[PDB]
């Protein structure tokens, strides 16, 4: 009846490197974000897409990117009444803390899931699931891949 609070429902795919992160949100709390450590030895280009399916309240708070604490543009490819998805490529050459953010308070950011990404030795953990039932995948499952193949029609 009440008990319930927010429950926003957030997902975050390195395509680049084939890791889904499922269920970063929050269990209960109006709030979303992630810091992602890269382990990396070299220049690679990391594409992420994040997929958002706020709670149904009528005042979504945007989600922010900061690399290595400077702020990324995210592009928005997608949104309606159910979801929204993000993007963004960068090229980082050392190793790098990725955050996603809604706020900036301490108690809602201690909370957030820590994720271990290793690309020299293609290995992930969950160093802390925060408030959070976060779980990895990889590859990234083609029935999550949601961003036709039936031959061209003539408009005019
Ligand atoms: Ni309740």
């Amino acid at each position: 009846g009440s008990h319930m609070g927010v429950q926003h429902k957030l997902d975050i795919f390195l395509v680049s490197e084939g890791i889904a992160i499922k269920e970063a949100n929050l269990l209960k709390g109006d709030s979303y974000g992630c810091t992602i450590k890269i382990k990396l030895d070299k220049e690679k280009t990391f594409k992420f897409v994040i997929v958002l399916e706020p709670e149904w309240i009528d005042e979504i708070k945007p989600i922010y990117m900061k690399v290595n604490d400077e702020s990324v543009e995210l592009e928005l490819d997608y949104k309606d009444a159910i979801k929204r998805i993000y993007s963004a490529e960068v090229v980082l050459s050392s190793d790098s803390v990725i955050n996603l953010f809604s706020d900036v308070d301490v108690s809602y950011t201690s909370e957030y899931p820590t994720i271990k990404v290793n690309t020299i030795k293609k290995y992930y953990s969950v160093q802390n699931r925060g408030m959070t039932y976060v779980h990895i995948e990889s590859p990234i499952n083609t029935k999550d891949k949601s961003w036709k193949n039936g031959w061209y029609e003539d408009r005019t």
